[PDB]
């Protein structure tokens, strides 16, 4: 009910340096963390323009004493900055493409996010699964009693979170061929973790 959505024509990442990082089928890159901010107000969430970005895994730098870090943490490294007003309510969208690690380590730091600001609604997105070990199986767990949604990257949220984070400038996503492949296999996967009852 105003004029229309804005879209993002700044300094965004290169439509390649997009597709060829969400390229559908990895095993060893860089992790990538898509946050995206946003403004509750009566049902009505206004999508922050210049307040969203992107990061992505580190681990060259150790000797400085910066040991690996995760995007996750790096990331959130920026709330003290931003010094969000709790006055109102507030959503926050990780777009994650490798799995979570130490449950306790990530998840962990955002549970008490929560438990502290819980004033604000945490969407997770796996887009890839990859990990040094399958905890991935407790940080799923670990991560719903925090109240927050997990859910596997959808062809939709591609669409949106494609023209959102990339310059595209106006222009739309390019699909790979197999998506009802992917999706229903990542998707099934997820699922069974989710079923832990009925027998
Ligand atoms: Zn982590």
């Amino acid at each position: 009910m105003e004029a229309s959505p804005a879209s993002g024509p700044r300094h965004l990442m290169d439509p390649h340096i997009f597709t060829s990082n969400f390229n559908n089928g990895i095993g060893r890159h860089k992790t990538y963390l898509c946050y995206e901010v946003e403004r509750l107000d009566n049902g009505t969430s206004v999508k922050m323009d210049q307040h969203r970005g992107f990061l992505h895994n580190q681990a060259k730098n150790l000797l400085c004493g910066f040991y690996g870090r995760h995007a996750e943490l790096r990331f959130l490294d920026l709330v003290p900055s931003l010094q969000l007003d709790p006055a109102q309510i507030y959503r926050v969208t990780w777009f994650i493409s490798w799995s979570p690690c130490f449950s306790w380590g990530c998840a962990g730091e955002v549970r008490a996010f929560l438990q502290e600001n819980t004033h604000v609604r945490l969407r997770i997105f796996a887009a890839r699964i990859y990990d040094y070990d399958p905890l991935y199986k407790e940080a799923l767990q670990m991560l719903r009693d925090a109240g927050a949604q997990v859910s596997i990257m959808t062809y939709d949220e591609f669409k949106h979170c494609w023209d959102t984070f990339v310059d595209h400038q106006g222009c739309p996503f390019q699909p790979w061929d197999g998506l009802d492949e992917h999706s229903q296999a990542l998707s099934g996967r997820l699922r069974a973790i989710l079923q832990n009852q009925g027998n």
